[PDB]
């Protein structure tokens, strides 16, 4: 009976790991599934690309994955561990701006970002999070970083075995409890596009 | 700059209303916001053609605003309200069903549904979570309704007056509590969708 048997590719397999890394991010309310998923996010194009299964299902697949771990697991971990009214208003205006950024994302191509992506910008909060225990600075954060995401500043995506490597070692320093790295490495990415944006 | 206003319209705007609602459906935890949540997705595709302003941005915008109302917010709404290591495999494999026939939606333009929609699988699962007070029973049918999804069960999708009406007056009953009409309502359509295939 099952049809869509026939358009899985091996991909797709990592892909579906990264939903349920996402998706038990939100479940069990732990800041480190987030990082394991942004490497996840970071391979499983490598991969599609390495074994020549670049398909439309799993072109559509890696965006709702973005959505789930980069968009929901964000804004849900920002109000589950900062209970507030004005948490509750930045989390919503977080997840929006990046479901904004992945609707854009997916009529445009794989040539860059216009703006902040949401696998960095989902990084950037919850890192933030982990260091900063306070309502008011992450809840700002969020609606900087949501501005971000939905800018129009360029952002350029190389997709280097070491580059990717560079940022995996990155994420794995922050799956154990240390992402300090992760966050000056991303936060220099982001302010990298805005001389760039000002001028080359 | 955000470019982004002069690819926004008001067919996004309740379409953006519409991951408010499933998004705030996560974070307070009310079976009820869901309902509305139907309401909006299968009005804003509607508003969009009745004021012409369809859109690539808009569609893919509506199956993200599908993956979190319907994907993200059942499955936590199932576990977060029967907290079971139990309830916790159940949730997984719903989401990713709905993110596997998501994914598969995203490359049809087909007047109907290849598997049980997300919007309907949805109603299903927490109107029987609402109905049921059992870890267990709501966890099968959450594995049974997430296989309807990534079914071949051709389904019909015709958004006319009445039909719409019909389902979303038994929509707005289950905001206030009273989801025997929309699941009765839901329910006759999973069925009738099998015997159909059946019939063939
Ligand atoms: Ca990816
Ligand atoms: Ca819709
Ligand atoms: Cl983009
Ligand atoms: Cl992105
Ligand atoms: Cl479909
Ligand atoms: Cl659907």
């Amino acid at each position: 009976m099952f049809s869509i048997r026939k358009i899985i590719t091996i991909s797709d397999y990592v892909t579906m790991l990264n939903i349920i890394t996402g998706l038990l991010a939100i479940l069990l309310n732990s800041f480190s599934l987030i990082y394991l998923s942004i490497i996840f996010d970071s391979l499983d194009g490598y991969v599609a690309r390495k074994t020549g299964t670049v398909s439309d299902f799993g072109a559509e697949l890696d965006s709702i994955s973005d959505v789930v771990s980069f968009g929901v697991a964000p804004a849900y971990l920002l109000y589950n561990n900062f209970e507030s009214n004005l948490a509750l208003i930045s989390a919503i205006i977080f997840c929006l701006c990046g479901a904004l950024r992945l609707a854009r994302f997916g009529i445009l191509n794989v040539k860059g970002f216009i703006g902040l992506p949401i696998p960095a910008g989902a990084l950037l909060l919850v890192g933030f999070c982990q260091l900063i225990n306070s309502y008011l600075i992450n809840s700002i954060l969020a609606i900087l970083i949501g501005l971000l995401m939905i800018s129009d500043i360029k952002y350029p995506k190389y997709p280097n075995k070491i580059f990717i490597y560079i940022f995996a070692v990155s994420l794995c320093l922050a799956i154990v409890g240390i992402p300090h790295f992760a966050l000056m490495l991303c936060l220099i990415y982001a302010i990298y596009g805005i001389i760039k944006y000002i001028r080359g």
